[PDB]
């Protein structure tokens, strides 16, 4: 008798939320934050250092998991990590609250970084990835990075077992996790992830040429036609990293009592994804998709549609929203609309909340930092592929934040939609972060 | 089958820790705060209010309880509790973290307040009272405060029955639990009650006349020994509640499937105790003590030795730890040493540390908050009778806060003693407190 919600969400996990072909996806908006039980373990020492959150979350249980670096973030040394497996319930007077059921410090020689997590039917499986040197280090390192496919069981224990790298990820250099949530799909649970490819290697050169260009909704990025072509050509081999080829891609792998059977890597075509970034495999109703950070030139957050078969996926243009920009540094910032070749951003998915009777997504959830290019003010909205709703504020004052991670639910019992974002905040006294769950209700207009 | 704490942690809880003769008490002292898993939840909202903590870890389990009213600290409306279940446990690297089995969030039709927990062999008891009215008005209500007696069992329910206060508390006007952990011994269930007295009651003449003078080490007090006795006297009808007789007590109840069944009441002669205070029952091996919460003259940490005959237990002459002072209010600040007549202090608990061979108390591990009047600076260490030890702080800037709360326990394998204390402090962008654990490991000087 595995873990599962409580019965006033049954039915309410993970499916289409909001199906309204009438209203304006920006009629709804995101209420006041509410108080619920904070499930996330904030630093106990002054200079502690945690970072990093990946959430997924089935029609059953829900997984939780972040990085805890004790001297300080700017320290790479060592460091473990805190995962979680719970189930949503509520309070006699309806409230909310995310019960965790195992709570686990998952720390030992090895050090995991960047890792995801996704709510399978055995447990809570993540993907990490295993570092000696720092990422510039590694992205030099000829040899692709370990990494390995771990799961913490119901039962509290915890088992990972390391993937053969030097075949799966041959023809890299440095691969590491989306961090963003895995979704499991067909007996499968599909990660997200990104690093650098060997130049010249096999998988590199079907890349060679293959480029894309987004663009802004209102801003017709000027640059002359050949100089963007050229730019966005190049924005896949950023200075950062010595031209290497930050590709995106994403893994797949059995689910079942062998942890790390059957992996299957499926390298999209820069034809049709962007710049290789942190990204999360997301799963609503019957569709799925693929989000990808900012990293590169786009600025909009960015959603490619999705669909599976065999044990590859396969992506699609992507859903796009202007209101939705992150800061960066210049020459991306918040507003570029020009292709060029930076590497910045920050991860801040957005959430599918409103579709069509035609199931075409239409409006999300999630939390922006509005600010050109540093990270500053946290912001909270419900988005369409042009504007924004009312906002709801972490703080009216200036205030420093990083990633942020979204997810929307309903209680059936109480007929209400909730979002959760977990979000990166500044802190005093403990630390430099705290990953607070900030939780709104969906409330719409007239 | 129940939870348990990892073998590395069996004979380590609730035993005396230290058996010293010649050491002295204040050779050992606190390490930096360390860096563990934080099991305590905090805000989610820029208003919420957390506080009141509770603890109490049995040789098998630990328990876990605070407050949160939404509109913040002031508002008297409704609030609910939080309540933890879990056992202690250990990472390949032998770290140290509290992992929690069941959380979740009590809110209902009722309002519990001032509640304490204790960790019994069917899960985790509780004593709430259940008010509808502010504390000033209810020390004005003729009849007691409603009571319940619940439980969160290893199965994630809770349970709870009311108390038949009009019989059981028939003499007092106010009864709250003292917010400090409970104890479970002989089969029993044991809080630390206190309240207003119904005046003219059997319970109120009987500590008519009782008092007792507790003095400071060093210092001496000038005053008459006519003027010392009077405010001594009168000490127990402070101006605060209208001159009622604010009395102490213990309650035990019978631990068994049924809640609530047999309790009974011991309300100790004030020939030995001081005014009623917020409390708390220790057990650390083959003794039992009670904590006194210094809201009357007396600043130094109280520590009464209880002794337990079947459903009733007798209280002794305190252990004082004259360095262990609590900020309070001239005329009663952390310096006074004259009998006077205030409700003032904080709830800032010593843990029995350190003991010799022939089982007398020589030390104890708490967390003062060091200053003289206002609620400041926190600040973990080891006391002995009159002096404090090297001390961890929390900052060096000037921080405010409140409760604080601590327990002791031996990760027998690596024969390493550490403390947990439980301290609210003050916070910024979520909320007026954020209650965090603090750890640390006991040291000696050489
Ligand atoms: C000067 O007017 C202030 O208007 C504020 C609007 S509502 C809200 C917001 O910005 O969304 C609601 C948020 O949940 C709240 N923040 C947190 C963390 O709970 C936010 C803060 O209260 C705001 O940032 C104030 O600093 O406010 C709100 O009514 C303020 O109280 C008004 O003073
Ligand atoms: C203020 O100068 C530094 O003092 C440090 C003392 S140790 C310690 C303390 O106050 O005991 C250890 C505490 O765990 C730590 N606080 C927290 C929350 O982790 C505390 C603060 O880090 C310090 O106080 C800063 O405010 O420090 C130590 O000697 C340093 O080397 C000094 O530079
Ligand atoms: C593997 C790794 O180092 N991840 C880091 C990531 C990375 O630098 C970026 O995705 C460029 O690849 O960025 C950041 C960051 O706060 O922005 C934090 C992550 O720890
Ligand atoms: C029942 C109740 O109200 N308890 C309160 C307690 C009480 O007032 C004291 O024991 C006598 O004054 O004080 C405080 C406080 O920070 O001091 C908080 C508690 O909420």
């Amino acid at each position: 008798g595995a873990p599962i919600h409580d019965p006033d969400f049954i039915g309410g996990i993970g499916k289409e939320l909001i199906v309204d072909n009438a209203s304006d996806v920006t009629s709804f908006y995101p209420s006041a934050f509410q108080e619920h039980l904070n499930f996330i373990p904030a630093p106990t020492t002054g200079s502690g250092c945690t970072r990093i959150p990946s959430f997924d979350m089935s029609a059953t249980h829900y997984c939780y998991t972040h990085n805890v670096i004790l001297s300080g973030c700017r320290d790479h040394s060592h460091s473990h990590q805190y995962l979680a497996l719970g189930v949503l319930r509520t309070t006699a007077t309806g409230r909310i609250f995310f019960s965790t059921l195992r709570s686990i410090s998952l720390d030992d020689t090895q050090n995991r970084k960047s890792c995801s997590v996704s709510a399978t039917p055995l447990g809570c499986d993540m993907l990490c990835s295993k570092v000696t040197e720092t990422e510039e280090e590694d992205y030099n390192s000829a040899v692709p990075t370990l990494m390995a496919h771990g799961r913490l069981g119901f039962d509290g224990q915890y088992h990972e077992k390391d993937l053969d790298v030097t075949t799966l990820f041959e023809d890299w250099v440095a691969n590491y996790p989306g961090v963003g949530g895995g979704s499991f799909i067909d007996g499968r649970v599909w990660f997200s992830v990104y690093g650098g490819l060997k130049p010249n290697s096999p998988s590199d050169t079907v890349q060679e040429g293959k480029y894309v260009i987004y663009k802004r909704y209102n801003d017709t990025c000027p640059d002359e036609q050949d100089y963007q072509i050229r730019m966005a050509k190049s924005s896949y081999k950023p200075g950062r990293f010595g031209g290497k080829r930050i590709q995106q891609a994403i893994l797949s792998i059995k689910v079942s009592t062998s942890l790390g059977e059957d992996p299957v890597l499926t390298v999209p075509p820069n034809t049709v994804t962007l710049m290789g970034a942190e990204g999360r495999i997301l799963t609503v109703g019957t569709s799925h998709f693929l989000y990808q950070r900012g990293s590169s030139y786009f600025s909009p957050a960015l959603l490619y549609p999705m669909t599976v078969s065999n044990k590859t996926a396969t992506l699609h243009s992507p859903y796009t929203f202007n209101a939705f920009t992150r800061p960066g540094s210049i020459p991306c910032q918040a507003s570029a609309r020009c292709p060029n070749s930076c590497v910045t951003g920050v991860y801040t998915d957005p959430y599918p909340l409103i579709f069509y009777r035609n199931h075409t997504l239409r409006g999300v959830f999630g939390t922006m930092l509005d600010s050109e290019q540093a990270r500053l003010n946290p912001a909270s909205a419900v988005f369409d592929s042009t504007s924004r709703s009312r906002i709801t504020r972490v703080s009216s004052s200036s205030t420093k934040a990083a990633y942020t991670t979204s997810t929307c639910f309903k209680v059936v019992k109480t007929n209400k939609t909730y979002c959760l974002s977990i979000a990166e905040i500044s802190n005093t006294l403990f630390g430099e972060f705290r990953i607070v769950p900030l939780l709104v209700e969906i409330l719409k207009n007239d």
